[PDB]
């Protein structure tokens, strides 16, 4: 990280857990039902992985992640009674959430600092649509917005890390990946990137354990974007 | 136009003529010679687009616009008596100016104001790296940077404007094209965009004339970005 930092978004920068469980509470109660939004979040994400692997395994073909979440919702709604009462336009509204995820309280100030010293960009699996709307809404400054949609792929596919470099015009040794997911940081480190870990102990909500162990290949390890800004001289 | 705005960059938002003629005027000073930076500019932009046209046709493998300008520089430099004295690091410098184009005075505040009411992004023909770099340099605020290198093409190719709708999630009638070039707005309007024309009479410097007539098919017609912000109520 001597010229540009690339920031994973979901979990790393934004709280999808709180977003689905709180906004979904406004959705449920207003339709007269109560839903287990903690379970729904899980089945939706897991149903998004498996529906992504198949997208990465090569049999099921590429679609924007906004379309992946929306088809995943039809699968998991079928394992809830109330899912049947939601029409197709109800589920569009429910799916819209992923373009609305909430920042962690350190994301905006640490993004602002770092960009005062660096080129900053997203490198996320979300849609460009969602990631653009997530940053505008949450006031997150970025010099640019890149997602895996632009290469029709998915991290940890090297096509995706190459796009970071190509779109900013730098060598790997000049870039650093910022993610709370260690798989992401290995693929980047395989490819020569510098890497920073932001520990996100509540990524998946209050009752779950996450993996926040340090690791030697980590160039930096931080509990917030602001702390990472401090170790990088911003 | 009611949800998102897209801006052409060269000519429309940044003063490339001043950039080359000023910064270019200092490049020779450091090295002890003189040139017509006006003449170089015209030849350079011209050879670039001719070579560009050989990649659109496919008769020439696709290269980045930065690579494309770097080769054009070699071709035009043959015609000037100070050319042989620029080694290839001298020319790499010279080529770095296309990522340093200076905003027009109005550009920064109008984009700051127009981003308060709409989603906004570049949609220019240059490279991502250049466009990202000019924006960060001129402190120009955008929710996202898009160029036609993201689809290995160039305006008025319809992909380029589709890619605008795809990334933001909006259809063409809620999107607006902004440019000082009429070929660009002609395409945006056939594809259902609203279109705003920005008149840039000094685009090519003092001793030239520029067609900046209004048109029936323009949705808006302004002499600055801050003027266009005023007309859109921002």
């Amino acid at each position: 990280g001597l010229k540009a930092l690339f920031f994973d978004v979901q979990g790393t920068l934004v709280d999808f857990y709180s977003t689905i469980t709180r906004e979904g509470e406004a959705f449920s109660a207003v339709r007269g039902f109560q839903a287990d939004w903690t379970t729904v979040t899980e089945q939706w994400r897991a149903e998004y992985r498996s529906r992504l692997d198949q997208v990465i395994k090569g049999e099921r073909p590429w679609t924007t992640t906004d379309r992946i979440y929306r088809e995943a919702l039809d699968g998991i709604l079928a394992n809830h009674p109330w899912g049947a009462s939601l029409n197709s336009a109800d589920r569009d509204e429910l799916n819209s959430l992923w373009s609305k995820l909430i920042p962690w309280d350190d994301t905006a100030p640490g993004l602002a600092r770092l960009r005062s010293k660096y080129i900053t960009s997203t490198l996320s699996n979300g849609s460009m649509a969602s990631v653009l709307r997530i940053s505008k809404l949450g006031a997150l400054p970025f010099d640019a917005i890149l997602t895996a949609e632009l290469v029709r792929s998915s991290k940890p596919d090297p096509k995706v890390y190459q796009l970071a470099l190509d779109s900013v015009g730098i060598e790997a040794h000049q870039a650093m990946m910022v993610a709370c997911h260690k798989y992401d940081l290995q693929a980047a480190k395989r490819l020569g990137f510098k890497v920073a870990f932001i520990a996100r102990p509540f990524e998946f909500g209050p009752n779950k354990k996450v993996d926040t162990k340090p690791e030697q290949y980590f160039d930096y390890y931080a509990n917030s974007v602001v702390e990472l800004a401090g170790m990088l001289g911003a």
